[PDB]
């Protein structure tokens, strides 16, 4: 039911799980598109071409073209949306949609897009594609694939927020005990629950089988991307980057609570 | 085992096949990731936003943005991609890929990407989208899935030039004589293979129901897209117009063949 002109049902920790799920398969509708192509290390090689004036790669340079044109459309408006680039985004030339207060006033500083830039090129990359290879004709559509993949992790990943601030009203006492603290450790206990991460990983796999294998073959029965891989994805980078924004957001909420929090420390 | 630098390759009719079963996972995917959005009237209303110096609809504006940006690296220069504005592209700052030869000379200016576009809004649009309203902070989210959704299906319907071509060179003698003619229903007739059509319709409504309900929920079952929605398209419209593209390309196969067809005439 979330709605995110209504900040009570976007903070409801019910709400949060449910789209949290549906991501799960754009997610794995987002790696089987780019398991249709080879590893492609000419698009992640730093100015292979000589873009004037770009420093980086061409996947880099391909999410900046996305990126500049989206901010034009207010896309980094949205409290779920963060940018790749935050400092090479233009006034948008659409009025403000003017979204009710959710996070804390700090929330766009929690930005760890860079790590995940480097565990998806680095990782996830040579997991998902069909093979080792460099195909110059496809240098566009794979680094499109790309960008639809960074996109909807990070949207995941930075869904951490949400889940912060839910669990931060739910229970204020306790997180002001923790960010008064600092108990890090304290605090992942808090939003940790390893029965539903493993149930996740659990529906992961199925989920890769049921539409990563053609409904039409039952002779060469291969998932298109391998279920584990998937898995891992979650286990090893999306879960543990995912509180690592939750711990972040939650360690300075203090700086956007009423000293009424003396009441509570 | 397509490649696109190995017309050989291309012009196999099974690798043609393939090709398009693939493309099945992939319209698919788009569909249901748009089904997520109301149908979101907004969006493809004529000049309603305030947008210097451009005449449509904003989903017309947002893909004129993306297509000029890809044909800044080539997009458009690939045989198996058709622009939606190709007057208005920019040249690009890549040099080229250097394709080889496949298709005929005349192959760009066959494009029904209007009547892809028309359809789409008019038809399918309001048959995938969860329910009927604007949401004012979703206009990009269901524009850009919209964007994908259509830029899938241009490509499918494109793709009848690769399968023209195929099949006119397998059997040359044949398709002079009827092009010669002017005998689209003999054209048509050598083109369509009915049992095949009613058997990639069989395999979509598997493939909807197999990518389109959650796996660990599969007594309610329901589908993110109808089944019937996703067959319907390819019957009342992708397959017609994929054969529309294959007739037109046909009946001007001779501007590219030495006149030495007078060994046929
Ligand atoms: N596959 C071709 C054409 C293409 C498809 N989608 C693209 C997106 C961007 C650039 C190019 C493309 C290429 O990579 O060149
Ligand atoms: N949902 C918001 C933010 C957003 C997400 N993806 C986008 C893509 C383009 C533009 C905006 C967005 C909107 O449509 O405004
Ligand atoms: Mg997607
Ligand atoms: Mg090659
Ligand atoms: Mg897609």
């Amino acid at each position: 039911s979330m709605d995110f002109m209504k900040p009570e049902t976007v903070l409801d920790l019910a709400n949060i799980r449910q789209a949290l799920v549906r991501m799960e398969d754009t997610i794995v509708f987002d790696l089987i598109e780019r398991s249709q192509f080879f590893s492609s290390p000419s698009v992640y090689e730093k100015n292979k071409y000589n873009i004037p004036n770009f420093d980086g790669t061409f996947l880099e340079w391909a999410l900046l073209q996305l990126e500049v044109a989206h901010s034009q459309i207010r896309r980094y408006e949205a409290p779920d949306e963060t940018p790749f680039f935050p400092d090479q985004l233009k006034t948008p030339i659409l009025p403000p949609i003017n979204y009710p207060k959710i996070l804390a006033k700090y929330s766009d500083e929690i930005n760890v897009n860079s790590e995940i830039m480097k565990f998806y090129v680095d990782e996830i990359v040579p997991q998902v594609s069909c093979g080792q290879g460099d195909q110059k004709e496809n240098l566009g559509s794979a680094s499109t694939c790309d960008i639809e993949c960074l996109q909807a992790i990070s949207r995941r990943i930075h869904f951490g927020k949400f889940v912060a601030e839910a669990k931060y009203q739910s229970d204020k006492p306790l997180y002001i005990k923790l960010i008064l603290d600092k108990d890090v450790k304290g605090i992942e206990n808090s939003i940790t629950n390893s029965a539903v991460e493993q149930k996740i990983l659990e529906r992961l796999i199925v989920k890769a089988e049921s539409y990563g294998v053609d409904p039409s073959l039952k002779q060469n029965v291969q998932s298109k991307v391998k279920p584990e891989v998937i898995a891992k994805l979650y286990k090893d980078w999306i879960i543990p980057l995912t509180k690592k924004v939750e711990i972040d957001y939650l360690l300075r909420r203090l700086e956007d609570e009423d000293v009424e929090l003396v009441e509570k420390y």
